[PDB]
């Protein structure tokens, strides 16, 4: 139930605000203190380190998110394509996807009913990834992958051993094992999948199009567009892969983690029951507006970022050497930021294990650098809202139409693939609720 990232913890715990450790087999430096944080995410005068980026940009050798928008660690680059798909992500784009995410969470929520005997087993970690890339196919790319209704298991395997792949890769000596030729070359079969079905999907775009068939404005136009001056398709499929996997996999392990912590929070589930109940009654259908009345509900989904934040840690290049709160890093040294080990350090969280949402309570003093599951900057996440508004329209028919058990047995802990995500794969049992 321990990773990497505990060790790194460890380490910061041990020897201070800027420490180094060993990440990736790489030397990097790990600065803990809030205003390092300031100093380094706030400024456009620090960019990623290309050399940290590689475990993504290709993996086993095999080109996965490439120069995509998180892989692109060029400021200038990155600004180019990033100003481009910012367009798919206004307010008025995310208001218009409600329907999408009402309609998935719905469907989820009618499968589970079906599901709720009180004793056959549910993977809840299963059932939210098939949500979320149901959610992601139709939003970003107006395809209908139909996870939920168990199609597309080899797409859906394939994006599994992808992610193992990624963290294998740039931890283990596997490229060097004869026992493990056969997972490489699974993992690169899977990429090569991945990056065919980007293909696909992309040519169904450009055949709609070219008939004149009515197609919304939605995040594919805006890749496509990123890319109107290119010499081929390899860059709109790095930010195929980039969206396909960005905008479904992080969602779902948030999902995940907040449905296996809720289920030994007694307490807690029930305000958030009372607060549903109370706001949206039975409602089938939530609008923007509602979300926000569900103020508890987004409290519980920042500690549970706080705790359990999938997406664990970001590098910046440090070019020349420097006084970092006293200790002089070398030049050329990547500088790890972690919200993981931010957030488990007594330093800054008083009982930092301890599960309380009312450290997010109205008035309760505001994590200053201290806390950045969607990191900070101008390299913060651009799915955001989308992610928030995603993750609070699911969590709100859970908690208004079923009631949840975790199977006994199921751990607590986790482990990562690419991102963290819980150890074992939330085991529920459920019961039709309310209304
Ligand atoms: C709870 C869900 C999510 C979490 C915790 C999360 C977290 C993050 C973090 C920490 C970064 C910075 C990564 C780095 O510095 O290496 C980031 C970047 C990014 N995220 Fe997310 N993300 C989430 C959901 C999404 C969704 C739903 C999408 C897409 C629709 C998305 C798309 C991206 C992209 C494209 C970037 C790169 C942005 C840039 O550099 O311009 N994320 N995300
Ligand atoms: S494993 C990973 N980064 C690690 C490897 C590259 C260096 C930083 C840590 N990431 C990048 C961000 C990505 C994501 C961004 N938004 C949702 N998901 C999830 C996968």
């Amino acid at each position: 139930g321990r990773v990497l990232q505990d060790v790194f913890l460890d380490w910061a715990k041990k020897y201070g605000p800027v420490v180094r450790v060993n990440v990736f087999h790489k030397t990097s430096v790990i600065v803990t203190s809030p205003e390092s944080v300031k100093k380094f995410l706030m400024s456009t005068k620090y960019n990623k380190d290309s050399k940290m980026y590689r475990a993504l940009q290709t993996v086993f050798g095999e080109r996965l998110f490439g120069q995509g928008l998180v892989s692109e660690c060029n400021y200038e680059r990155w600004h180019k394509q990033r100003r481009v798909i910012d367009l798919a992500f206004s307010r008025s784009s995310l208001v218009s996807l409600m329907e999408t995410f009402n309609e998935k969470a719905e469907q989820l929520v009618e499968i589970l009913e079906a599901k709720a005997d009180g004793q056959t087993p549910v993977s809840m970690q299963d059932m939210l990834t098939y949500t979320a890339m149901d959610i992601l196919a139709k939003a970003a790319f107006g395809m209908e992958t139909s996870m939920l209704l168990g199609a597309q298991k080899p797409l859906s395997q394939a994006v599994k051993l992808m992610l193992e792949g990624i963290t294998a890769s740039r931890n283990t000596l596997a490229k060097f094992l004869p026992g493990k030729r056969k997972q490489l070359r699974e993992v690169r079969e899977s990429i090569r999948f991945l990056r065919q079905v980007g293909r696909d999907w992309v040519q169904r775009r450009r055949e709609a199009l070219k008939r004149g068939e009515e197609v919304p404005a939605d995040i594919l136009t805006q890749i496509l567009k990123a890319e109107e001056g290119a010499q081929d398709d390899e860059g709109l499929l790095d930010n195929f892969v980039t969206f396909f996997i960005a905008g479904h996999e992080t969602s779902a392990n948030h999902l995940a983690f907040t449905v296996m912590e809720l289920s030994r929070q007694p307490e807690i589930v029930a305000r958030l029951q009372a607060e549903v109940d109370e706001v949206i009654g039975s409602k089938r259908y939530l609008d923007f507006e509602d979300l926000g009345r569900l103020q508890y509900l987004s409290q519980v989904l920042k500690e549970s970022l706080r705790l359990y934040p999938p997406a664990w840690g970001t590098f910046r290049l440090l070019e020349e050497e420097t006084l970092i709160d006293g200790v002089r890093v070398p030049g050329n040294t990547p500088l790890l930021f972690s919200t993981y080990v931010m957030g488990r350090m007594d330093t800054y969280f008083e009982d930092p294990l301890t599960f309380n949402p009312d450290r997010f309570g109205p008035g309760a003093p505001k994590p200053r650098f201290t806390y950045f599951p969607f990191s900070l900057g101008h390299r913060s996440c651009i799915g955001q809202q989308f992610a928030q508004m995603e993750v609070k329209v699911v969590m709100a028919k859970l908690l208004q139409r079923l009631e949840f058990r975790l199977v006994p047995g199921q751990r607590f802990g986790l482990q990562e693939q690419a991102t963290l995500k819980p150890l074992d794969p939330v085991l529920c049992t459920l019961r039709p609720r309310g209304w």
